C-alpha cells in the first residue's frame, strides 16, 4: 500500500488580522494600509513650492518693503511660516479670508503698471511706520494721495478693459485719528470714496477715531478689491481719503494653493505635501494630517490597518498528516502540496497550479474597488486661530462628517477583503483536496486527516502520474478492489 | 451501463463584469446602471415648467416692462435663458443670491396691491431708460417718490399685517450721481431711508458719485427686502431717497426651485429634469450632470457599471458526453441547468426546472433590496458659479464634491460585492443539484471526474425520467449494480 | 444495524429579517438596531444641564431685570423653552447666530467688573420699559451714558488686557427715534462709536428715525462685541449713542452647547440628550431626532432594522430524519444535536462543540465593524423659525446629504451581516455532517436524509464513541462489509 497527503504551507511568525467573523486571526503574510510617518520636509518637485520666509501673502501682494522680493511670483503652494510680522502702515482687510483664498488660487502675483491721471492732488505719499532704507515709503502697489496747495478736487477717472483677461484692481481707504488731522490732509470734512463698474458698486465713509497705537501711527488703512471683466470699465469717483492703484493683477485659474507650516524644505520628489512634510502615497490611507496637497491618501481616524495576504496560519502538531488542523513548515517551493509515504520512501513536492491561481486571486486586490489617487488642490480651511461663529462651525461640521465617512468605509473594506481572502485560501486547498479525490475512483479512502489511503502497490512513477493529472484507475483496479475487500 | 451528465447553459457571446476576486469575468448577461445619454428636452410633464425667455426672476418680479407677461405667475420649475436681459433703470441687489433663491422657493409671483398714502411727494416717477412703449416709465411693483412743489416732508406711513401669512415687502433707495442731482430730486442734500418692524429695522444712507453709463443713466437704485410675520406691524421712515413698495408678495412653502439651461421644452412625460434636458429615472445611477430637479439617480463619476445578471460563461469544449467541468452546453435553451444522459435506446437531453427557477428568484430584485428605488429633492445648492467669490463658493465646492466622491465610491463598491454574490450564488446551484443526484444513487454509480455519472445498471429512458424526478428506488437495482461494479 | 441522524434545533416562533440573496426569510432569533422611542424627559446626570426657563441665554447674558437668577451660572447643556420672553429696552443683534452660538459654546457666564472712567458724562440711564423692582432699571452689565449738564465730551478710554487668557467686551449703541431726543440725550447730532484693538476695528453711526412701539419705545439699540487676546489692548472711542460695557467676560473652550426643547427635567442617568428627552444608547441607530448632545446612536430615517442572532427556522414535517429540509423543535439543550434509533431505543444527544464555535462567531459580530458610541457636543442648527437665504440653504444640504449616506451604511450593513451568519451557520451544520461521515469509513453510507444508517450492531456505548470522536472503523469492519455486500 501507500500513503499520499495533501497540506499547506506555515510560518513561524504570523501576523494577527480582522476579519467579519473573527475578532483576530492569524495570517502568514499582512502589509499596513495606513501611512502614520513624515520625514519632516517638503520636497521641491514636481510641484513648485514657494517660501515666504517673513511675508504673509497679502503683505507680498500689497508691496510691503521687505517683501519686495516676491514681486511677480508665481506658485504651485504658497507656504507661510508662522514668524511672519507685518512692517509697514497698519491696516485691516474686511473679508480677509476671502481675499486671501483667491489670491492663492490665482497662483501668480503679475503686475501691470497703468496710467493714471490724478489732477489736483499730490501722489506718492510716505509714512515714518514704513521705512524704504533711509527715507519714508509706503506699499508698492497703492499711491497715496493728499491735497495740492490748499484744494482737493473732486476725483473722477475711468479705465476700460479692452483685453481678453479679468482685472484685479486693489484699492483702499485712509481713516484718520482726529478731525485736525482729517482736514490737514484732506481739505474736505468728511472724505467718501466710490469705486463701480457697469454691474457692481461699492461706497466707503471713512470712520474718524482713536486707535492703538501700530508702529507709531493711530490711523488706519482698510482694504478693498474689485474685478473688471473682459468688454467693462472701471470707474473711480472719491472726495478723498483714496489710496489709489497703480494698476491691475492678473489673475488667473489654476491649481495653485497656499498653505501654513513650519517644516523646511529640501531638495526630493514626492506628489504629496503636507504640513508635517511630505509623505509617499503608495499606501490608500495616511493618518499624519487631514490638509494635504497633491495626490495624497485619504485621511481616516485609525493609525493601523492590516490588509492580510497570505492563507490560514496553523502550527504543525508533533506517520504523515494532512491538513486537517495541521500546518507544514517544510514546504519552501509553494503554498500546496504533497506528502507522500511510499515503499521507496517519503517525499514531498509542491503544486504550482493552486498556488499560482491563489497569488493571482490575491494580487491587486484592493485595486479592483478603491482607486488608486485623488488629486486635491484647493480646499476650505481646515484649521483657525480666532473664534468667528456660524462660517467655522458649519466648516468643522463638514469635515468632521467627512473624516468620520472615509474612517467607517475604510474599517468595513478591510474587514470584507480580509474575510474573502480567507474563504479563497480554504476554497482552493479544499478543491485542490476534492480534485485529487475525484482523480482515484475506488483504488483509496479518505483517512480522515487530509490523507488517502492508496491500496495498491503506488512507486515513484505511480505518484507522479497522480500529481500531473494522468493517474488511470483501471491499472490498479482489480488489486485495489482485492486489497480493500 | 449507462451515463447519466450534469451541465449548465452557454452564449455565443458573453459579457465582461468585475467582482471582488476577479477583474475581468465573462457572464452570460449583464445590464447597465449608469445612465448617461439625455434627449436634449425638458418634458412639460407633470412638473409645471415655466420658460424665461428673456426674462430672470429679479426682473420678472419687479416688474420689467418686457416682463410684464409674468404677472401672478405660479411654476414648480423656473428656466433661466442665456440670453435674459434687462431693459429698465440700471440697479444693484445686494446679496442677490438669497433674494433669488428665497423667490424661487416661494414658488409664485401673486401680488396684493395695497393703499400707501404719501403725504407732500410726487409718485409715480419715470425715466426714459426704461420705456412703457412711447412713455417713459419705471418698474410696476415700485413707486418713485419726488419732491413735490419745494418740499419734501418726512414720511411716517405704518401697515399691519392682519392676515394669518407672512407678506414680502420689496423696496429701494436711490442713489443719484451728483449734489445737485440729490438736491434737485430731493430737497435734503441727504437722504435716509429706515425700514422696520417690532424685531427687526434697517436704515440705509445713499451714496452720491459718478458710475458708468448704463442706458444714459450714472445713477443706481439698491434693492432691499422685508418680511413680516401675521399680527407684526411695518413702518416705513425716510426723508429722501426712498423707493416705496406697491403691496406685498404672497410667500409660501413648496418645492419650487430654478435652473439655469438652454434646452428647449417639448411635449412629454419624465420625472427627472437636468441643464442638458429630461433623463430617464429606471437606473440607479446617472453621469449627465449633477444639477437635478425632481426624482432622479443619484451621480457618479463612473461612465459605466455592468451589473452581472447570468452565469458563467464557458466555452464548449470541441471534442462522448461531457459534464460542467469547465465545459459548458451551448444546446441548451429551455433551462439554465439540465440533463444529458447516453442509453442504449440513445442520447437525449432535458432541463431542471427547479434549480433554474430558484436561481432566477435568487437574482431578481437583487439591487432593490439595498438601493431605495428613488430619491426625491427639489431645491438644493447652487453647483455653477459664474464670477469668484471667495469663501461660500469654496465650502459649497467642498461639500458637493465630498458627495460626489463617497458616492461613487459606495456605487463601486456595491456594484463588485452584487456580482462576486451572484456567481458564488450560481455556482452554488449547480453543485448542490449535482450532490442532490448522486445522494440519490446510493452505490448503483459513481463519480466519472468530470460531472457526470457511470450507472452499472441498464437504465431505460423510464429509469432516467425517475432519476429527473426524484422518485428513483435503488433497491431493485442495488444486486446488479454491485455485481457489475465488482 | 442502526440509524444515526444530524440535525438542528427550530422554535415555534421565529422572526423575519431580510438579506443580500433574500427579501424575506425566517431565522430563530432577531434583535432590533434603531432606537424609535423616548420617556419624554431629560436626565440631569451625568451632564449639568442648565433651564432657562422663561429666559434666553442672550437675555441672561445682557442681565434682564427677570434673568438676573442666571448670574455667574456655568452649564454642560443650555435648555431654551419656546415660553421665554424680554421684558427690557427693545434691541436687536446683528449676527444674534454666531454670538449666541459662541455664548453656548464659551459654557459659562462669569463676569469681572473693571474700572472704568467716563469723565465728563452722567452713567447709569434707566428707562420705564426695564422696571427693576418699583424703579426704573437697565441691563445689569451695560452702562447707558447720557449727557452731563450740557455737554457730551468725547470720550476717549483704554484697558489693556494683562492676564494670560481672552476676554471678551459686549457693548451697544443707541437709535434714537427724532432728531429732538437725539440732541436732547447727546449734545452732537450725529453720534459716532469707534472700538478697535491692535488688530480689528469697529465702528458704527446711528440711525435716527420711527420704529414700532415696544414697551413703550420706539427706539432701540444694538449690540456689538469684542475679543481682546493677551497682551492686547482695547480703545473706546466715541462722542455720542454710546451703550458702555461694565467689564469683560471669562470665555473658556470646552464641550458646553444650547438646545431648544420642552421636555421637563428629572433625576435620572443618560448619556444621551435629545429634544424629545433622553434615549438609551445601548443601539447602534436611532430615529427620535436629528439633533443630539452626548454619546448617541447616530440618525437614520428607517425606523427598524432586524439583525439575525440564530439560525434559519425550518418546521419540523410530519422513522427519524436528519437535517435535510427538516428542523428539531424537541432540541432545547443545544442547537446542534445527534438523533439515533437503536435496537435498545430510540435517543437524543446535543454537541457542544459546534453550538459553542457558532454562539462565539455570532456573538459581538456588529463590534467588529462599527464604533460603540460617538461623542459630538456642539454642532451646526438643524431647525430654523425664518428664511435666511444662502447659508441656511447650505446646513440644509449638508445635513441631508450625511443622514442619506449614513441610513444607506446602515442598510448596506445589516443586509451583509444577516447574509454571512447564515452562511455560517449553513457551513457549521455541514461541517458536523462531513466530519461525522468521515469518522465512519466503510462501515455506514448515507440515506440522503441527513442520516447515516450503521451495518454493524452499534449499542449505547458505539454511539457515544462515534459522538466523541473515539470510534473505530477497524473492530466492525468486517461485519460491516459482510453486512452490506
Ligand atoms: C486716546 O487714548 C489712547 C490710549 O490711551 C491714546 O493713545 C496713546 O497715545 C500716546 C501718545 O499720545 C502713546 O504714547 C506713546 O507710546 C509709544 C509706545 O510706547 C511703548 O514703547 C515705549 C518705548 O519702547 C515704552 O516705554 C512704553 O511702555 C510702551 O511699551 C512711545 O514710544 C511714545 O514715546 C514718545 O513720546 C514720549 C513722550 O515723553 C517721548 O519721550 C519719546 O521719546 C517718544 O517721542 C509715546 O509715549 C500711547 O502708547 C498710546 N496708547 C495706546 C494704547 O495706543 C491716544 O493718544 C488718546 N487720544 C487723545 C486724543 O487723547
Ligand atoms: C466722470 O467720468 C465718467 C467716465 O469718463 C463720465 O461718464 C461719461 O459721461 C459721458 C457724458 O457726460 C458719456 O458720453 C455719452 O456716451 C453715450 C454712449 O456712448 C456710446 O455710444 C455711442 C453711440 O452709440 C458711441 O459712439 C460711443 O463710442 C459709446 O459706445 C453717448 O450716446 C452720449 O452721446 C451724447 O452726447 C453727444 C455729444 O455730441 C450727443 O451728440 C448725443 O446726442 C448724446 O446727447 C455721450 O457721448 C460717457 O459714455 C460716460 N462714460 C462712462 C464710462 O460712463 C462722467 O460724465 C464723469 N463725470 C463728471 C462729473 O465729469
Ligand atoms: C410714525 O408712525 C408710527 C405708526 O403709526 C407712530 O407710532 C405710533 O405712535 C403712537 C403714539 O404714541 C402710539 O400710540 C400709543 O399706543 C400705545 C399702545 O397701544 C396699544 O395698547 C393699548 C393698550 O393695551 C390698546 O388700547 C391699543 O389699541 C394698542 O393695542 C398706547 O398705550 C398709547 O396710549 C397712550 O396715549 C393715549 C393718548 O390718549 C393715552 O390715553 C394713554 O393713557 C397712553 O398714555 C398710545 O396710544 C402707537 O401705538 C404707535 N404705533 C406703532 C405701530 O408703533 C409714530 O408715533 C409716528 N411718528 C411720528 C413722529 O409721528
Ligand atoms: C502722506 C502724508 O501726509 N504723510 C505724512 C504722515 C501723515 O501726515 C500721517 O501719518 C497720517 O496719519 O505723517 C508723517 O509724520 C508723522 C508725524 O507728523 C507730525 O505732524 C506729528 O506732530 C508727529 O507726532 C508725527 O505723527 C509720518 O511720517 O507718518 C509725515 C508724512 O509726510
Ligand atoms: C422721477 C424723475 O424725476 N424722473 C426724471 C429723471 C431723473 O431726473 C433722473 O433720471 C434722476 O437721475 O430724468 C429724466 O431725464 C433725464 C435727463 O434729465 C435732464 O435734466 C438732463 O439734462 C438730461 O441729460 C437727461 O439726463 C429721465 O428720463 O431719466 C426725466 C425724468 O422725468
Ligand atoms: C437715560 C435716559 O435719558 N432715560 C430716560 C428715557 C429716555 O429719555 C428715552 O427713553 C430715550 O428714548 O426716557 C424715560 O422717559 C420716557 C418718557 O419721556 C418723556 O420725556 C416723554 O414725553 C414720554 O412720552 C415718555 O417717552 C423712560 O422712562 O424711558 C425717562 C428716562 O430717565
Ligand atoms: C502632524 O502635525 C499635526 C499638527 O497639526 C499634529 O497634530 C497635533 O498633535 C499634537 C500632539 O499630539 C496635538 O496636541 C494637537 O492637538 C494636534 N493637532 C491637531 C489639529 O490634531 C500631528 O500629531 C502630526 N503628526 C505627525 C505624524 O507628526
Ligand atoms: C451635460 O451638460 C454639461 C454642461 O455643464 C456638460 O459638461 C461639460 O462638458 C464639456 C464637454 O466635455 C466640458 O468641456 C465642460 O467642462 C463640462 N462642464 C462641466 C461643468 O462639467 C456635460 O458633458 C453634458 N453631458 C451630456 C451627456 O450631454
Ligand atoms: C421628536 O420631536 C420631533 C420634533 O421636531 C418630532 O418631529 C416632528 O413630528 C411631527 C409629528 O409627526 C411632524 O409633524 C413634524 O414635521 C416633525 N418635525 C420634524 C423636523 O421632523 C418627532 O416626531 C419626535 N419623535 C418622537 C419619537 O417623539
Ligand atoms: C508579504 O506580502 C508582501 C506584499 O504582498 C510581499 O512583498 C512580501 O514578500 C510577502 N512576504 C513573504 C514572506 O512572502
Ligand atoms: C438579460 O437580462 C435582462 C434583464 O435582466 C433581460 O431583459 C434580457 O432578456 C436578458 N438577456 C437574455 C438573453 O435573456
Ligand atoms: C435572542 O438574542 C438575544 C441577544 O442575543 C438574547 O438576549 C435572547 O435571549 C435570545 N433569545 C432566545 C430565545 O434565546
Amino acid at each position: 500500500t501507500a500513503t499520499l497527503c495533501l497540506g499547506h504551507h506555515s510560518v513561524p511568525n504570523g501576523t494577527i488580522v480582522k476579519t467579519i467573523t473573527d475578532d483576530q486571526i492569524e495570517v502568514t503574510n499582512a502589509t499596513e494600509l495606513v501611512q502614520n510617518s513624515s520625514t519632516g520636509k517638503i520636497c521641491n518637485n514636481p510641484h513648485k513650492v514657494l517660501d515666504g520666509r517673513d511675508c504673509t501673502l497679502i503683505d507680498a501682494m500689497l508691496g510691503d518693503p521687505h517683501c519686495d522680493v516676491f514681486q511677480d511670483e508665481k506658485w504651485d503652494l504658497f507656504v507661510e511660516r508662522s514668524s511672519a510680522f507685518s512692517n509697514c502702515y497698519p491696516y485691516d482687510v474686511p473679508d480677509y479670508a476671502s481675499l486671501r483664498s483667491l489670491i492663492a488660487s490665482s497662483g501668480t502675483l503679475d503686475f501691470i503698471t497703468e496710467s493714471f491721471t490724478w489732477a489736483g492732488v499730490s501722489q506718492n505719499g510716505g509714512s515714518s511706520a514704513c521705512k524704504r532704507g533711509p527715507a519714508n515709503g509706503f506699499f508698492s502697489r497703492l499711491n497715496w494721495l493728499t491735497k495740492s496747495g490748499s484744494s482737493y478736487p473732486l476725483l473722477n477717472v475711468t479705465m476700460p478693459n479692452n483685453y481678453n483677461f479679468d482685472k484685479l484692481y486693489i484699492w483702499g481707504v485712509h481713516h484718520p485719528s482726529t478731525n485736525q488731522e482729517q482736514t490737514n490732509l484732506y481739505v474736505q470734512a468728511s472724505g467718501r470714496v466710490t469705486v463701480s463698474t457697469r454691474r457692481s458698486q461699492q461706497t466707503i465713509v471713512p470712520n474718524i477715531g482713536s486707535r492703538p497705537w501700530v508702529r507709531g501711527q493711530s490711523s488706519r488703512i482698510s482694504i478693498y478689491w474689485t474685478i473688471v471683466k473682459p468688454g467693462d470699465v472701471l470707474v473711480i469717483n472719491s472726495n478723498g481719503n483714496l489710496i489709489a492703484p497703480r494698476g491691475f493683477f492678473k489673475i488667473r485659474t489654476g491649481r495653485s494653493s497656499i498653505m501654513r507650516s513650519d517644516a523646511p524644505i529640501e531638495t526630493c520628489i514626492s506628489e504629496c505635501i503636507t504640513p508635517n512634510g511630505s509623505i509617499p502615497n503608495d499606501k490608500p490611507f495616511q493618518n499624519v494630517n487631514k490638509i494635504t496637497y497633491g495626490a495624497c491618501p485619504k485621511y481616516v481616524k485609525q493609525n493601523t490597518l492590516k490588509l492580510a495576504t497570505g492563507m490560514r496560519n496553523v502550527p504543525e502538531k508533533q506517520a504523515i498528516a494532512g491538513f486537517i488542523e495541521n500546518g507544514w513548515e517544510g514546504m519552501i517551493d509553494g503554498w500546496y502540496g504533497f506528502r507522500h509515504q511510499n515503499s521507496e520512501g517519503t517525499g514531498q513536492a509542491a503544486d504550482l497550479k493552486s498556488t499560482q491561481a491563489a497569488i493571482d486571486q490575491i494580487n491587486g486586490k484592493l485595486n479592483r474597488v478603491i482607486e488608486k489617487t485623488n488629486e486635491k488642490f484647493h480646499q476650505i480651511e481646515k484649521e483657525f486661530s480666532e473664534v468667528e461663529g456660524r462660517i467655522q462651525d458649519l466648516e468643522k461640521y463638514v469635515e468632521d462628517t467627512k473624516v468620520d465617512l472615509w474612517s467607517y468605509n475604510a474599517e468595513l473594506l478591510v474587514a470584507l477583503e480580509n474575510q474573502h481572502t480567507i474563504d479563497l485560501t480554504d476554497s482552493e486547498m479544499n478543491k485542490l483536496f476534492e480534485k485529487t479525490r475525484r482523480q482515484l475512483r475506488e483504488n483509496a479512502e479518505d483517512m480522515g486527516n487530509g490523507c488517502f489511503k492508496i491500496y495498491h502497490k503506488c512507486d515513484n512513477a505511480c505518484i507522479e502520474s497522480i500529481r500531473n493529472g494522468t493517474y488511470d484507475h483501471d491499472i490498479y483496479r482489480d488489486e485495489a478492489l482485492n486489497n480493500r475487500f
